[PDB]
């Protein structure tokens, strides 16, 4: 039922923006045909994880608090896109990083799925009250997520900044307020009971969430292999500042961090896994399951916390803590 | 006096960009510093005439309608800078069409300029009864100007699009309406005098003012030496809808059509020459002379129409038609 209406609601989005280019931007059929293949490989075929999150959540604030319900789980359903769209809009931007017409094209793709974030939250929450509210909040989060990857595309220059703080910082800007912060407060808003939850525990549980899952990420980065993984691990290659990379420096020894640096940053077939030997020799696949379980315990603490003001939020919130844990 | 308080509502602006991300970012400083000399890049150097547009509308709808004049003039700054910002967010994202870490900052760049525009309007403007339908106004032309770069890219994919009507939906949305009519309404916004005016008449009046930028801007790009244009027009070889290409195709011959084609999108230097050998065996620098006098006549009979209902609102479009013409 909600993924079937979350798919549904994706149609009705699809349907206006395309005919808004068609009836008020001059578009010819060509192209809004090509508008709509770019908007179907970009944005479905995933989870869904982020945009399913604002509907968990409304529909926990609905019973637990009609025409009032058909509005709000519809705007949850536009909010919940309006991620998706915007995680669609980042996945683009990472395929140009790595007159060529195409590539031009996939520039503006990326510019195309942003603007379609504003195009459907001006158009379907128009009359609401929280229309200015909902922008200020997204733009805010948008420009979070581009502060985040600047600390982690120069996390290596200016290991220095390999520090487990630094790590924190790059982890909660690039990932957890997008990820994990972002459905949560959408749901808020289109429940209209924001200001009845505590958002200091709310804020402290997504960016706790957002470390547990980039850093068994990490670790799967590096150990699983890529028909298992989805794809091909390259944070060694990458030089990147990973929960391995800075908890290995924390206890190896001098020779050890200078076999590190003297292999970290490479392509080489046998740097790279003279990488995963430092790693391996270390144990920190022990670590790892150890760091992970105090992560979990503050989770479960910080959403009783949440619970004595806010019961049927606290519920979604632990749903959405069991899909990253 | 205008040109000296924009540049130093700019020192503000810029002062609370960086502040704002060091105490509520967590950024060090010494990327504080580095997004200072990239902001100074990126913005400054230009003729901000887009900027001071929007200061010279409001500063006419204030005599001709006091705590009530510095805000609304400060207000127009800030309104100045969300263009030129945004006019250096387009060139950026130019340069990158034109783990290689200089190119993740160029596309982080672009999109940290572009949410800047978000971020000096959402504080500046916090209690401004205008924020939401300024930054919906905003976002609008924004994707307007995306939906632009998707014709301007494509026109020569999908010589059929070569026409002087798919040439004006390219100026239009590409270039007309972030460049005339943005800072205009813009002004009207800040002023609070948005439904004073004739919005119908003011969109064609941007209109006509671009296309007439552009035709001007086309000429130029083939003829004007590079020393003395200021770059390399690069129109032949890019096979771009310019106004030469779509007003030769009219008025040529069946064998110089095929000559054209022949040669038109090529960057060899001879191909080019013979391109402007047809240009100028067509007489269309004679044809130039006449096409944009009748599109002058045009915006001096249209900023009378404005006139009967805004008289000071159309002083101030006749000096921004002033500076094209
Ligand atoms: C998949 C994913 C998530 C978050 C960020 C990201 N790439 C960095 C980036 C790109 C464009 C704009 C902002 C940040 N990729
Ligand atoms: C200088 C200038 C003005 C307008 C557009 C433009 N480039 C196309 C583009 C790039 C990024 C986002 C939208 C459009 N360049």
């Amino acid at each position: 039922m909600p993924m079937q209406m979350f798919m549904q609601v994706y149609d009705e989005i699809q349907m206006f923006l395309l005919e808004e280019l068609e009836l008020k931007f001059d578009m010819d059929p060509n192209r809004v045909r090509y508008l709509r293949k770019m908007m179907d490989t970009t944005c479905l075929g995933g989870k869904y994880n982020r945009g399913l999150t604002v509907i968990d959540v409304a529909e926990s604030l609905l019973s637990l608090s009609g025409a009032r319900r058909k509005r709000v789980l519809h705007d949850a359903c536009v909010c919940g896109w309006m991620i998706e769209f915007l995680q669609a809009h980042y996945l683009v931007e990472d395929d140009i990083m790595d007159p060529d017409v195409t590539v031009q094209c996939a520039i503006n793709d990326g510019l195309l799925l942003k603007s379609w974030t504003h195009m459907m939250a001006m158009h379907f929450f128009a009359d609401r009250p929280f229309l200015q509210d909902l922008l200020c909040r997204f733009n805010r989060v948008d420009y979070t997520t581009a502060v985040g990857q600047l600390y982690d595309v120069t996390s290596m220059f200016d290991f220095a900044e390999f520090t487990l703080s630094n790590y924190k910082r790059i982890v909660k800007y690039k990932t957890a307020y997008y990820t994990y912060l972002l459905p949560l407060v959408m749901g808020l808003i289109v429940s209209e009971a924001l200001p009845t939850v505590d958002m200091g525990v709310t804020e402290e549980l997504a960016m706790l969430m957002g470390e547990y899952f980039q850093v068994q990420d990490d670790v799967m980065d590096c150990f699983t292999p890529p028909e298992r993984l989805g794809k091909v691990g390259t944070d060694i290659q990458d030089a990147k500042c990973s929960w391995l990379a800075v908890t290995f420096l924390a206890k190896a020894s001098s020779a050890q961090v200078a076999e590190f640096k003297a292999n970290y940053g490479s392509g080489d077939s046998e740097k790279v896994a003279t990488v995963r030997r430092l790693y391996e020799e270390a144990d920190l696949q022990g670590d790892y399951v150890a760091y992970e379980a105090a992560v979990a315990e503050q989770v479960k603490e910080l959403i009783e916390k949440l619970r004595l003001c806010s019961p049927g939020f606290a519920a979604s919130v632990e749903t959405l803590w069991g899909k990253t844990y």
